[PDB]
């Protein structure tokens, strides 16, 4: 396209993982109870603090501790850990196929309730003999159709809505999305309202200037499924800092059973796609 001030929206990784020693200690203890199993999936819960993100950070920290296996304004995030008791299976796991499965779960949940399409997953092998723990964190982010992108330009005339959205999100800690109804009241997402009102606000987890979390992809994929003829709409990226921004948005295709593009494995310190090792 060539509209002035228009760009294709780009994204940032949703979270940065911090796994405390206590997480691995609990993992070790629990593994001893499942040695006869080839693999297990156990639910995890982390509470996100979107109000106190370090200035040095690019996105909200995801803190995992022993307690993850079990405050004000915090946002609960559900995930799971898949533990592999056979090293060869962990090493040879098809990580694209695996994250695609996780994304399809999120998609299936999301088309029933858009607020339930967010998760994280850890894959792990715990070498209890050597006290070494190998893992990889993924956040399933899905773009469906794979070939539909979002063109945006700034819309600062909407900035007055930011403070109200901040407060709504604070109160509604289980929600990732809200919309305006026909009379500009902030309400829960409803696919029959949004088709008319065309204003969507998202609880963002990125702090990068003008670059929302990749989770935005999930919500936009659900939106397209719910309202297939939607082209133009307004998108508010809401942050609990000073950095919220509003976008005049337009779906376009660069190319009905559309493909789903999935991504979201966390990169290592070197910027590569590889699992991390913690040696205790």
């Amino acid at each position: 396209g060539s509209m002035s001030s228009e760009r294709v929206l780009s994204y940032a990784p949703a979270f940065k993982s911090f796994l405390d020693t206590s997480f691995f200690q609990e993992l070790s203890r629990l593994k001893l109870d499942v040695l006869k199993l080839d693999s297990t999936c156990q639910p995890l819960t982390v509470n996100l603090d979107l109000h106190n993100i370090p200035k040095s950070a690019d996105q909200v920290p995801l803190f995992l501790t022993n307690r993850s296996f079990e405050r004000t304004n915090e946002v609960p995030l559900q995930g799971s850990i898949f533990n592999f008791n056979v090293l060869d299976e962990f090493k040879n796991l098809d990580k694209q196929l695996f994250l695609h499965q996780r994304a399809l779960e999120c998609w299936e949940d999301g088309i029933k309730d858009i607020n339930k399409c967010v998760s994280f997953v850890i894959i792990s092998f715990a070498d209890l003999k050597k006290y070494r723990f190998y893992y990889w964190l993924g956040v399933p982010c899905f773009q469906r159709p794979s070939s539909t992108v979002l063109h945006v330009r700034p819309e600062p005339s909407l900035k007055g809505l930011f403070s109200k959205c901040q407060k709504w999100f604070d109160v509604n800690y289980s929600k990732w999305v809200c919309i305006l109804d026909a009379d500009d009241e902030i309400v829960n997402y409803d696919k029959c309202i949004i088709r008319k009102t065309k204003v969507l606000a998202i609880r963002d987890t990125s702090t990068m200037e003008n670059v929302p979390s990749a989770l935005t992809k999930n919500f936009l994929s659900v939106l397209q499924y719910d309202v297939p003829d939607l082209i133009d709409f307004k998108l508010l990226i809401i942050r609990q800092n000073e950095g919220s921004f509003a976008l005049n948005a337009t779906f376009a295709s660069i190319d009905s059973n559309p493909d789903m593009k999935v991504s979201g494995w966390e990169r290592n310190v070197q910027g590569k796609l590889a699992d991390r090792v913690v040696d205790l």
